[PDB]
């Protein structure tokens, strides 16, 4: 709808910065709304879950098996691991990192993730090899989310990262299994409550992947729609604002509640 554009670019009036924005449809991958789709921004968080498609691509061809146990030290820890810090003990499988990298946003589960795919180069080279040549990571965390102005290291365009989510969540280039694993995922996520959740109606479905960074980045993947079903993709990136986290976070549930209002 031309009206939730308006909203978009009121976004952007509100928080001082570029606000880019995709609203894709779920079966035909068709484009229905956009806004900047073809102008980088900070993957941040986001990323996460193409680092976990990635590993369930491995799990597909044989390679890696999502009960392997990884064991790690306090040295791999960085900054906001609430999942991994508790199990230095025990070490967790590879299914549980995932869990934690998408519900939990969880760094050191991204880094130890990372390292089984041969770290960042080797993600952009799966993004590469799925049709996306615009996607790329570079570091680990949590340097990969310093959001440096024009920087293109760690960053997407929201109609390449809306159309590869679509792939993602709907292709064959992962087995059903996989795909239902990273959407059941996502909708597991607790970290994105003040985005595009709290316009949610009761009863919609949505599976998401939020993530902040450094100068103002901030940005949201999901699949959503009504009767408890995913219908559509929605991208929504900023960065640059020096409005506050609240601010940022208002800025995107209300773009959220106005695709809602005109769904
Ligand atoms: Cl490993």
């Amino acid at each position: 709808h031309p009206e939730t554009l308006v909203k978009v670019k009121d976004a952007e009036d509100q928080l001082g910065a570029r606000v880019g924005y995709i609203e894709l449809d779920l079966n035909s991958g068709k484009i229905l709304e956009s806004f900047r789709p073809e102008e980088r921004f900070p993957l941040t968080s986001t990323f996460k879950v193409l680092l976990c498609g990635a590993v369930l691509s491995r799990v597909d061809a044989g390679q890696e098996q999502l009960g392997r146990r990884i064991h790690y030290s306090q040295n791999d820890l960085v900054e906001y691991s609430p999942v991994t810090e508790k199990h230095l003990t025990d070490g967790m499988t590879v299914r549980e990192l995932c869990s934690a990298a998408i519900t939990m946003s969880d760094n050191t589960a991204a880094n130890l993730l990372l390292t089984t795919i041969g770290g960042p180069k080797e993600l952009t080279a799966f993004l590469h090899n799925m049709g996306d040549h615009v996607t790329r990571l570079d570091r680990w965390e949590p340097e990969l989310n310093e959001a440096i102005p024009n920087d293109e290291r760690d960053t997407t365009m929201p109609a390449a990262m809306a159309t590869t989510l679509r792939k993602l969540l709907t292709g064959e280039l992962l087995t059903l299994a996989s795909r239902q694993q990273l959407i059941d995922w996502m909708e597991a996520d607790k970290v994105a409550g003040p985005l595009l959740r709290s316009a949610l109606p009761a009863g919609w479905f949505i599976a998401d992947k939020s993530g902040a960074g450094e100068r103002g980045s901030r940005g949201i993947i999901a699949a959503l729609g009504p009767d408890g079903k995913p219908s559509r993709i929605v991208v929504i990136y900023t960065t640059g604002s020096q409005a506050t986290m609240d601010e940022r976070n208002r800025q995107i549930a209300e773009i959220g509640a106005s695709l809602i209002k005109h769904w």
